[PDB]
Order: structure tokens, then C-alpha cells, then sequence
């Protein structure tokens, strides 16, 4: 279920995080602009940078803790204003994060495991409501 | 469900409030310590005394907002707060509340009406949880 998947992602957090957020980039292409370094770079390319490894396991990582504290997929109010008001978030609107999380569940349902999609798609949408009542356009 | 069965329990709130701290009470003898003036009374004489009424209705006009109020059956951490606070629950932990919902549960499953149990099981559970991270023993 939640908290096994919580255990898989981690058990394999690096490879977990750059093919996700890849499946993000190219899914919503608009979104890359937000990563100036990662503009006009191939998958393979961005595999091989090393602040792009670094980066996005620290951007999965976080995402674990959050998930990991809440409670029947609903993210605690203060992980919600943490993610608000990072200065890295400071021009982000929800919209942004929706698609994350599309990127994500769809992700998991065409992968081999056997994720518990609907709970993160779950998870998603109360985060997105959380950061909305945090505050977040 | 869960959203559905607040309006039904809204439209008849004073019988549901009498009927199921009535369930509870008599699954749970032990608890009518903490109520003073309800031992040694059959239910019929308990729903005479207007103390009895008036303070179990306003029991559950509160739950019902609280549960109003929760995402996914995940309660405000302010409305666990408020319980919490309430001098009137300074001599409670946190059975005294699990007692009352499976109580609820049970009338729930027990009566002919189509309510979402499983919903509420989830509510009190997630509530109970709520109360203990907000100091509740
Ligand atoms: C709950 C989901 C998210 C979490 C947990 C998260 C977490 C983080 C963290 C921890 C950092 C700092 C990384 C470091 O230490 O270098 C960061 C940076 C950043 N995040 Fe997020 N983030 C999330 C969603 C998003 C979304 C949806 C966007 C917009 C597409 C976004 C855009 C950025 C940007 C632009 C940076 C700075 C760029 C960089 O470090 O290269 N984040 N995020
Ligand atoms: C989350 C569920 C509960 C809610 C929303 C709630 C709410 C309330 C409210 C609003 C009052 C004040 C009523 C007034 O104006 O007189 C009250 C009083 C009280 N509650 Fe609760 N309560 C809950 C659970 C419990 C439980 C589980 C117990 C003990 C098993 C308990 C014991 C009492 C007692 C002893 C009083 C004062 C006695 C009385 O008014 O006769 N409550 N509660
Ligand atoms: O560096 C990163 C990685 C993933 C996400 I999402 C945002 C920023
Ligand atoms: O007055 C009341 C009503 C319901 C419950 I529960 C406790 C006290």
C-alpha cells in the first residue's frame, strides 16, 4: 500500500527520482523552464549531470517525508506551508504541482510494480488543497 | 457517504445524538462515571431530563462540524486542539473517545439507514490520532 510504496521509492530514491521527474519534463514541456540548466538537454544528457541527480533526489526526498507524515494521505498543515514558501517556490502556483503529480501516477500505473496509485493520486490532491489554503495562487 | 451521512444526521439531530450516547453509555457502563447525573437511570428517564438532551445535542452539533470541517476524513488540527482544551475533557484520554465511535460504528451497521461506516471508522480512528498528537493521553 502507501507506506510499502513510501519504502520502495527509497529503497531506490536516485533512479526513482530522475526517471519520474523526467516522465514530468517531457510530459509537460512548459515546465522545464523553471529549470534553466535542464533546457535543451536529452534525457541521457541530464542523467549524466550531476547537480541533476543531486537535485531531484532532494526534491523526492522531501516528497517521502511529507508523504511519510501524513496521515490518511493528508499532508500536515505545516508540510504544506514549508513547500509554500520556499524561495525555489516563491513563483510556483498550483497548477504546477498538479501536474507533477499526474506525471507521477501515471508513472507508476504504466511501470511493472505494484504501487498503490490511487492513494497518490489521493495524496496529490490533498497536498494540492493544502498548499491552496496555505496560501499558494 | 461521509459528506451525505453529516446532512442525515443534521436533519434529525437530536434523536441520532440521543440515541447513539444512549449506545454508547449502555455498551459502555463504565463511561456514565463522567457523567454525574445519568446513573441509575433507564434510557426512557434519561430522554425526560432536558440536561441530558440539551448537552448531547450539543455534543453532536460540534462532531458534526468537525467532521464537516475534516479532508478525507482527516480532522483540523485546531478542532483536535479545542476538544483537547476543553476543561470539560481534562479527565479524558484518548479510549474514552475510541469507546464512542465504536459505539457509533456499531449503531451505524446496527440501523436500516445507508451509512458510509467505513467512513466513520476511518473519522474516529484518524480523530483519535489527532487528539494524542495534540497532548491527549
Ligand atoms: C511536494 C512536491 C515538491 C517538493 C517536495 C519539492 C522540493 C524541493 C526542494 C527540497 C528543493 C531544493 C533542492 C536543493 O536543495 O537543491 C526544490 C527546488 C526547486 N523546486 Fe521543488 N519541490 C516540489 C515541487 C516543485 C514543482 C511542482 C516545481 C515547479 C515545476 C518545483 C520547482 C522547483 C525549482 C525551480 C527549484 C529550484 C531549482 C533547482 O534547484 O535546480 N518544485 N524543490
Ligand atoms: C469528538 C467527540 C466529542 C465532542 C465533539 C464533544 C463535545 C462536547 C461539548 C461541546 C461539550 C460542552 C456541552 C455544553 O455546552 O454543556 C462537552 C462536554 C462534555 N463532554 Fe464531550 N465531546 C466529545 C467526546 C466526549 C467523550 C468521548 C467523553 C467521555 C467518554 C466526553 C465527556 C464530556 C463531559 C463529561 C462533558 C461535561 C458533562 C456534561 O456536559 O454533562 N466528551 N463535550
Ligand atoms: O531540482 C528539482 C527536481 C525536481 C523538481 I519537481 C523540482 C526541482
Ligand atoms: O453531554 C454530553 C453529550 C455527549 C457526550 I459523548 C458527552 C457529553
Amino acid at each position: 500500500g502507501f507506506k510499502q510504496d513510501i519504502a520502495t521509492i527509497r529503497g531506490d530514491l536516485r533512479t526513482y527520482a530522475q526517471d519520474i521527474f523526467l516522465a514530468f519534463l517531457n510530459k509537460y514541456p512548459d515546465e522545464r523552464r523553471y529549470f534553466k540548466n535542464y533546457v535543451g538537454k536529452s534525457d541521457q544528457e541530464l542523467k549524466s549531470m550531476a547537480k541533476f541527480g543531486d537535485h531531484t533526489e532532494k526534491v523526492f526526498n522531501l516528497m517521502m517525508e511529507v508523504a511519510d507524515r501524513a496521515t490518511d494521505c493528508v499532508p500536515l498543515a505545516s508540510d504544506a506551508n514549508t513547500l509554500v514558501q520556499m524561495k525555489q517556490h516563491s513563483s510556483l502556483t498550483t497548477g504546477n504541482f498538479e501536474k507533477l503529480f499526474v506525471a507521477l501516477v501515471e508513472y507508476m500505473r504504466a511501470s511493472g510494480q505494484s504501487f498503490d496509485s490511487q492513494s497518490w493520486d489521493r495524496f496529490g490532491k490533498n497536498l494540492v488543497s493544502a498548499l491552496s489554503s496555505a496560501g499558494m495562487k
